[PDB]
């Protein structure tokens, strides 16, 4: 029994299938509020063996995934937050993130013989319900609020997933280099949500039988995993980063500038020039990953 390729679900292995998407649930409007599009133009697809697994390539609208991205990159891993910098940083320290990076990104020396930046050395955010890993639940300690256009755009992807009634309340954001080291890290009836930006990763789904091969897959910017029941066991993380094709800095879908008209309810926003070159030039070496969770019943 050979090994499989690597799924592409952009164009020995387990069989692909078309999952149906609760395509009235979200308003056409309402998924261009968060930059999505609407639910009927999105493929969706399962895994013969995974229930709960749903893969959904690309949804977004041209020029939207930016916004998700400088959100990461500039909004969210600043207080209130906890952070892998607060090891380190005071929250004070911490709020001259983004003035910095624009200060390496205006220097002539190109070099990384130099003091790594707070965005270079930033791992892992996590917001709402703090999640402690000695006692294995969660903590009524270490809160933050859940950003509501997260929220929001969290409760869509659950909503046409078949999954109405989902509250975004834990998320951890992981930022991950060409350079990150390789690690590993209830009930889990509700989905996580697992959103993934910039550079492309592999997927190894793990095996149904034992000491079986894991299933491949390719995570390109912008797919979102669904993932419930049999299949949340199966999630994790993936911080391997492929380096960018010869030639494409960034994937296309990141090259295509926001709408210079948005709706006047839109939670999508402008991307100024110098942001969008700070994003421009992390996401060159780097994928960041969104996963959201429900917490409470």
């Amino acid at each position: 029994a050979d090994l499989g390729a690597v799924i592409d679900f952009s164009e020995g292995v387990p069989q692909v299938v078309r999952f149906p998407l609760n395509v009235s649930s979200v308003t056409e409007r309402d998924a261009e509020r968060v930059g999505l599009e609407p639910v009927s133009k999105w493929r969706a697809y399962g895994l013969e063996g995974y229930p709960g697994f749903i893969f959904i390539p690309n949804p977004f609208l041209p020029g939207c995934q930016r916004h998700w991205v400088k959100q990461c990159l500039k909004l969210y891993s600043q207080k209130p937050n906890v952070c892998n910098l607060d090891k380190h940083m005071t929250k004070e320290e911490t709020q001259g993130l983004w003035e910095q990076s624009k200060e390496v990104l205006r220097s002539k020396e190109v070099t990384k013989r130099r003091p790594r930046s707070l965005l270079e050395r930033l791992r892992w955010v996590t917001l709402g319900y703090h999640y402690n890993w000695d006692s294995k639940k969660y903590s009524a300690d270490h809160y933050t609020p859940f950003p509501s256009d997260l929220a929001f755009l969290s409760e869509q992807v659950a909503t046409a997933c078949g999954f109405q009634g989902f509250q975004a309340e834990a998320g951890i954001l992981n930022y991950y280099r060409l350079d990150s080291t390789l690690g590993i890290h209830l009930d889990h009836s509700k989905p996580l949500l697992s959103f993934s930006f910039g550079q492309s990763a592999i997927f190894l789904l793990g095996g149904l039988k034992r000491d079986e091969a894991p299933t491949a897959m390719f995570m390109h910017s912008g797919d979102i995993m669904v993932m419930s029941g049999f299949s949340r066991l199966l999630n994790h993380a993936v911080p391997r980063v492929l380096p960018h094709p010869d030639g494409e800095c960034l994937p296309h879908c990141l090259e295509t500038p926001l709408p210079a008209v948005l709706p006047s309810n839109s939670l999508v926003e402008p991307c100024s020039v110098e942001d969008w070159q700070v994003c421009a030039t992390y996401l060159r070496t780097a994928r960041v990953n969104m996963t959201v969770r429900q917490v409470l019943a």
